[PDB]
């Protein structure tokens, strides 16, 4: 069973290739997850050189399956049930007057290792709209996912809308429709209405000249 792989803390493996408009970029971060605590730890490496969107575009592209679900709600958690097979993850996102990704990614076990390994395309992006022209702030907004149960496709779905801080003070709004399908063919929890609750903190490292992204995220289930 799934959530049993999650007890501990767990090290995370991420993997990205890009292109947005015709640029072309790869990202590669390493980290750990600790489930118990709702708690991620990652640094990304654009590893191509320099990123041509803003981090903060790609948080919720760069694992779930790290949420803190209260035992109370134990029987609603999709993410770990469909471990260690694990599952593909679809977003498409919708930045308001500009453009949209695409993404594809599977998450899943590489021995003891939670890899997530994604596509991502991005088209009809405006070139002095605040994601080419990069003029998004380098922070992360608190944000709930809301979740149903996809029953047809035995998995999930979720909605949600991403409100980036635009440097003049405005807001870069992105609106997720994401899908989640178990790759395996095990039994999985198809959960009740409920969300996840995320808090992410971006940050430098000060020894580092690669273009990358420091990132800490909290994420609990609540909402039943
Ligand atoms: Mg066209």
């Amino acid at each position: 069973k799934g959530e049993e792989l999650f007890t501990g803390v767990v090290p995370i493996l991420v993997e990205l290739d890009g292109d947005v408009n015709g640029h072309k970029f790869s990202v590669s971060g390493e980290g750990e997850g600790d489930a118990t605590y709702g708690k991620l730890t990652l640094k990304f490496i654009c590893t191509t050189g320099k990123l041509p969107v803003p981090w903060p575009t790609l948080v919720t592209t760069l694992v779930q399956c790290f949420s803190r679900y209260p035992d109370h709600m134990k029987q609603h958690d999709f993410f770990k049930s469909a471990m260690p097979e694990g599952y593909v993850q679809e977003m498409t996102i919708s930045f308001k007057d500009d453009g949209n990704y695409k993404t594809r990614a599977e998450v899943k076990f590489e021995g003891d290792t939670l890899v997530n390994r994604i596509e991502l395309k991005g088209i009809d992006f405006k070139e002095d709209g605040n994601i080419l022209g990069h003029k998004l702030e380098y922070n992360y907004n608190s944000h709930n996912v809301y979740i149903t149960a996809d029953k047809q496709k035995n998995g999930i779905k979720a909605n949600f809308k991403i409100r980036h801080n635009i440097e003049d003070g405005s807001v870069q709004l992105a609106d997720h429709y994401q899908q989640n399908t178990p790759i395996g063919d095990g039994p999985v929890l198809l959960p009740d209405n409920h969300y996840l609750s995320t808090q992410s903190a971006l940050s430098k490292d000060p020894n580092e000249k690669r273009d990358h992204m420091v990132l800490l995220e909290f994420v609990t289930a609540a909402g039943i």
